[PDB]
């Protein structure tokens, strides 16, 4: 049972338009200071030279990468993300080592259908040798965000799914229409585990949309 698109608010939509076409992308930063346990904190390096705060779902998670020179790339938001002192810009996991890349850009493939009717296949990439999911999902619905326009309220596209396969008997996916709430804090909680997946043990991604 898929999510209807008619089921979120003109806000969800906009806010899910939104951070699935700007995503915060910064590379080799170190934090090197724990908030709330569960929390790292990387003074200056938010967009407006804010601070950011990368949050995870336990603490385990962020004294994982304390210290450690690390990649970010994740759905980031200013409404609701607990102030560190200024203002501050939050997001959920999307955090990698940055010691650990690839020789050369892993191309995955995303064959894709809408109302069983197969289309152009999609392509995304990445140098990162462990990439998280939440990258990956990004890059996928910014496709289809554009493509589609799976965000527009408008569009004929009510219902979808993302898949993700690897190489082994192991898949993951998303509803693109079941966000937890209308705002980027609820929202992206569904990255909070930082799930990461090793690169080339992706084996392609499978998109079926539809319409009525």
């Amino acid at each position: 049972d898929l999510h209807d698109k008619s089921e979120l608010t003109d806000l969800a939509l906009a806010n899910a338009y939104g951070q699935y076409n700007h995503p915060f992308i910064k590379e080799n930063i170190k934090s090197d200071e724990i908030s709330g346990e569960k929390d790292l904190i990387f003074r200056n390096q938010g967009d407006s030279g804010n601070d950011l705060r990368v949050k995870f779902a336990t603490a385990d998670l962020a004294q994982k990468f304390k210290n450690k020179n690390v990649d970010i790339y994740g759905a980031s938001f200013y409404y609701k993300c607990e102030k560190i002192s200024n203002i501050s810009e939050c997001l959920y996991g999307g955090t990698t080592l940055n010691s650990e890349k690839l020789a050369q850009e892993r191309v995955i493939g995303a064959n894709v259908w809408v109302d069983g009717i197969q289309k152009e296949t999609e392509l995304i990439r990445t140098n990162k040798k462990n990439v998280t999911l939440q990258e990956l999902d990004i890059k996928i619905r910014k496709i289809l965000s554009d493509k589609y326009k799976i965000y527009y309220k408008d569009s004929e596209i009510s219902k979808g799914l993302i898949e993700f396969d690897m190489k082994t008997p192991r898949d993951y996916s998303f509803d693109i229409y079941d966000l937890k709430g209308e705002n980027d804090y609820e929202i992206d909680k569904i990255y909070e585990d930082n799930k990461t997946l090793k690169s080339d043990d992706i084996s392609h991604i499978d998109v079926n949309l539809y319409t009525k």
